[PDB]
Order: C-alpha cells, then structure tokens, then sequence
C-alpha cells in the first residue's frame, strides 16, 4: 500500500501512524475535535479511520486515538513514480 | 463594563460567559485544545483568561472551562454608541 503524489487521492484503508498509534474515525471528536469531517471536506473520502489528505498536507495523516498526541502523518510512503 | 465596535479592541478583564462558564486560559490547552495563542494573535490582547475577539467573531467570546462546551460568547453588550 501506498500513495501518489501529495496523497490527496488516497482511498485505501490503511489506518495507522508513523509511530504505530491508531488513527481517530474522521467522524468522531473523541479524543480530538476537529474540523476535518465529510461535511466540511466533501472531495477528501473520510470515512472510518482510514489515512487521508483533505486540507492538502504534504502527505496522508490521521487524527490519533492517543489523546495525547492530535494527529500524525500515516505509516504510507509515495507508489513508485513514473520515470522516463 | 462593555465592548466597542464588535469587540476586537476590548482588553477588560470580563471573563465569563452568556451561561454563567468559566473561560478557559487562551495559554492552555485543557479542556480545549485550540490555536488562538497569544503567539497566533499578538495583535489580539490574549492574557489570562479574559473575554477577548482575536480572529473577527462578531462579539468577544472564549473557549470555556465546561469540558462539553468547547466556546461561547461572552456575557458583555456592546458600549453605547455615539449618537448624532
Ligand atoms: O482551524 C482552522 N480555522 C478555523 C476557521 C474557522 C473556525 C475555527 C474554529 C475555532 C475553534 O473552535 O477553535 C473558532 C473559535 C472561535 N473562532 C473560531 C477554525 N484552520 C486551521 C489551519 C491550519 C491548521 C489547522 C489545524 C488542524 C487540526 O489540528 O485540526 C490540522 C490537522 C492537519 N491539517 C491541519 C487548522
Ligand atoms: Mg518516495
Ligand atoms: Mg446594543
């Protein structure tokens, strides 16, 4: 698994962090409130807890279930690109 | 006490809500965690836990001590204003 380019189109469902912290539904604002729901990003397909992009960080994140720590980026890295 | 134009330059120590909550310190971020930091807002007067309007709400307002109630408007009128 993996994504392209800044991660923005990512629809799979991976739903981990960088350091292994599970990642927050998108619709729930516990641990965190946030912002960041379907209503508000309607293009970002935040369902469950998979790692999406929809305010156009540099890569797929997640809000975490550790209440403290808010968010992280998602264990994903770039698909191999295009080359010549 | 009161608040002129729509309160941006209020700088009282009001610091209580139409409800009767507490306001949460604007340097904390328990039970709310936000972004409206003195360092955020400098121009904004953010000190203690005063009524303050940092990011152009239409009335002075604060994050409150009630875990269930994340902001509100504070319990101030607007200053009577000049009349011809
Ligand atoms: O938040 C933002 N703009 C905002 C606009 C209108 C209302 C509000 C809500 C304000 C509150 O309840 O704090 C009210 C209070 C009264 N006045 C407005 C917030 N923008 C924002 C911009 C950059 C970063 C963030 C943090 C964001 C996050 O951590 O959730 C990250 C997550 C990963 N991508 C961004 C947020
Ligand atoms: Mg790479
Ligand atoms: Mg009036």
């Amino acid at each position: 698994d993996c994504y392209h380019g800044d991660g923005q189109s990512y629809r799979g469902s991976f739903s981990t962090t960088v350091t292994g912290r599970t990642c927050q539904s998108w619709s729930s604002m516990t641990p965190h409130w946030h912002q960041r729901t379907t209503e508000y990003y309607p293009n970002g397909g935040l369902t469950r807890n998979y790692c999406r992009n929809p305010d156009a960080e540099i890569r797929p994140w997640c809000y975490t279930m550790d209440p403290s720590v808010r968010w992280e980026y998602c264990n994903l890295t770039q698909c191999p690109v295009m080359e010549s």
